């Protein structure tokens, strides 16, 4: 009902979330984006009808339900290098397990006697569609690998 654009109009809804039904920029405060674990929301600057980047969360902010850790805004690697360990394969092959690196002797899930320093004898589980067993698989809604 906008557009090219009629004369005075400055948008057409369908370039993006930040025009009103009626052609116009939103307010430099208006939201385009929900939340999320790694990014913040997302406001319109009321300059374009597009919605802005989104800023990012802290890095290592948990995302994907303590299964991984935030990287320049996207949920990525695994939770073990939040504390300087490295996921490696522990049935309870859709379990997070952590090693020290290069030491695969140290290999123990999270809610093991080690590890509680960091988690507390928590133990997390891949969630489903998650690479498991060195990416031969991925966990089930049964947490069961491939």
């Amino acid at each position: 009902c906008c557009y090219k654009l009629k004369p005075g109009k400055q948008c057409s809804p369908s370039q993006g979330p930040c025009c009103t039904a009626h052609c116009a920029f939103k307010s430099k405060t208006e939201k385009c984006r929900d939340d999320s674990d790694c990014a913040k929301e997302g406001i319109c600057n009321g300059i374009t009808a597009l919605c802005p980047a989104s800023d990012p969360k802290p890095n290592f902010t948990d995302c994907n339900r303590h299964t991984q850790v935030c990287i320049n805004g996207q949920c990525a690697g695994s939770i073990c290098e939040k504390h300087g360990l490295e996921e490696c394969t522990c049935k309870e092959l859709c379990h997070v397990c952590c090693m020290k690196k290069m030491e695969p002797s140290t290999c123990a899930s999270t809610g093991s006697v080690q590890w509680n320093k960091y988690f507390l004898g928590r133990t997390i589980t891949l969630q489903p569609g998650s690479p498991c067993n060195d990416f031969r698989g991925y966990c089930d809604v049964f947490m069961r690998c491939r």
